[PDB]
């Protein structure tokens, strides 16, 4: 253990894609705890000398959700004897914070648009545009984006820029428009129909992009916590086994930040078919 | 610094629900080994300096190559 | 390792290397192109009253033998290639070259004392083996040894420090006798005799000690040439072996010396018999 | 130093012939190994534990105590590498000498066999300043029934077995036979941390 030097930690140009996807979203924070709906939809008579039916309707919503970031165990174990030994280690936490912070945004937006967390639960895209039925099957058309994209106008608020995950925009850039005009290409900057198109890595969705405008977005503060006493062990190795964290400093910082997200439903998104 | 050295680090990311901070971050290293040597001249190059000691534009053209 | 170094490493013994180079003393150190002809003896005596007689006695030496340095074989040859590559393997012969210095005086030293491996004609052990005989290495005895000082007053030889190798010192220094007289050990050096002397690192056997009495010693300085030749003698290991046509590479510096040695009238010396 | 540092190039020279120059090299890298460790006092500790917060003399004494506690650290790290091999380190003093060769005997004991010790140590070409020595074991090396006494000094300021100066230092061992120490490098980090 610790026995070469590498004098080297990787930085930027990596984290900065993924913290651009999550404020392309736009959404109203607040800072209190709780929702609140409005009052919506109301009954009115069309006969002639007579009261007739006169029902209004009530809506009332609270939300709340609680997120903390979680602290390494099997990679922290072998950068607590470097801390020591090396100042470098104590300026890549620093860097290491960032990329916690970028994945804490990354996570919240992988819960709701592609279901691969249990964030969000409730209110999520993907959920959403699945109890609807939005989606087309197969492989997404020139001319079949361009029906969808009507069709989600008619029904409900029109969306700004629909989501790329990194593959789906290579296939779609490939494919060209039956007039004079070349699709999906970026000369300077991606755009599906007019406004910039936001990049995120998805482990869950690989194929197929989702239109959403009006999304709600709220956080609580910056995620940055002091380090005391071991707790939740995994893999460490120095000198014994050990199943039971105990003794000394804490090897890595777990942050607390609170983030929660509401779905008013607009996204529709594409799968392929198997056969 | 002789040879070549390339560190790279990669972060770990933490669970949803609160219970215990989760650590363990991976670390790697890239070096390469050996270099490349420059030829030397040989005879083409030496029957061209017995006439640069003797002419002043074959002097010129040693220089140049 | 094939040519690679991370960290560069201290040389051992190095106050043992220096030790050996002021201990080469017994009548002076003089720069000379040879051997330098000797001081007149002259005998004079009172005698009587009137009459007056002076004797007159000439010496004179000739110049014999000069001193060689020859470039390092093999472990010269790796260390070319770590040199031109690192700074710190360059630095590192630089220091190299001062540590060979002090073995050149500990290796002319060894070879006019012990073993006769020297250029020099009839010096300490060759000088007694073709002229006279004053101790033997092959019988031990506590008698013998203060026998051997009474043969070096009939001789009349004046004598200040008997030149030993580490090996024979450990031997000399525990001895089995009824008597004891002349050690001193815990002062600062053991004395066979009773005079005080430095012992020098020299390959010699462990039974017998050999006394110096005045040898003359002539310098001309250390390395001269920095650039080496192609090699073709000497034999190569690392990397790739040379016989014939070598490439033309700084491996071992040259090293320029001139040294002669005076001829002594009386020196003791022991040889090893077998019974 | 963090772990054990590299030695130092011997590199040896000899003059040989007028002409001829030839010079031999030598690299020594040493690997780090073993380190330190301090453990808590118990069940008497416990006890200073409550006379320390209520009375203020108390309090003061387990600070002059943690200075005493420092130069017995230093004391058991040294008697442990020296004698019954309890170190955490591998092979030094006794245990270099149990696994490579054997110089001397506590077994048997003469007046004739120190000295041949001395002869023996001559041919391995050693090279020593002072010879570490336990009380117990020193008592028992001051009086000696020999014919013939040479190099001991005893009087001036310590006791010598072969002729040297050397200290005393209390540490667990056998009251026959005598250890002599060589080189060997020092490290240290430093005393109390944690309160």
């Amino acid at each position: 253990k610790d026995g070469t030097l590498m004098n080297e930690f990787t930085t930027p140009i990596l984290q900065e894609v993924m913290e651009n996807s999550k404020i392309m979203q736009l959404g109203k924070y607040e800072p209190m705890e709780g929702t609140e709906k409005k009052f919506t939809f109301w009954a009115d008579k069309p006969g002639a000398y007579w009261v007739g039916e006169g029902q209004k309707i009530e809506t009332s919503k609270a939300t709340w959700v609680n997120a903390t970031m979680r602290a390494f165990k099997l990679g922290v174990i072998l950068p607590v004897t470097k801390e020591f030994l090396n100042y470098t280690y104590s300026q890549f936490f620093e860097e290491m914070k960032p990329m916690i912070a970028e994945a804490f945004y990354k996570k919240f937006d992988e819960a709701g648009i592609l279901n691969q967390g249990n964030n969000p639960f409730g209110k999520s895209i993907a959920q959403s545009i699945e109890k609807t039925n939005k989606v087309i099957k197969g492989d997404f058309t020139q001319d079949n984006i361009i029906d969808l994209e009507a069709l989600l106008e008619d029904d409900e608020l029109e969306a700004n820029a629909f989501i790329s995950k990194t593959q789906n925009r290579s296939l779609l850039r490939k494919i060209v428009d039956p007039e004079t005009k070349e699709r999906i290409y970026d000369r300077n900057s991606d755009s599906l129909d007019g406004l910039p198109v936001v990049n995120l890595k998805s482990s869950n969705l690989k194929r197929g992009e989702l239109i959403t405008g009006d999304f709600d977005k709220l956080i609580y503060g910056i995620p940055q916590l002091i380090e005391y006493k071991i707790d939740e062990t995994a893999q460490l190795s120095t000198v014994k086994n050990e199943d039971g964290t105990p003794v000394n400093l804490f090897e890595q910082d777990m942050v607390a930040l609170r983030a929660t997200m509401h779905v008013a439903l607009h996204i529709a998104d594409d799968k392929a078919f198997a056969k």
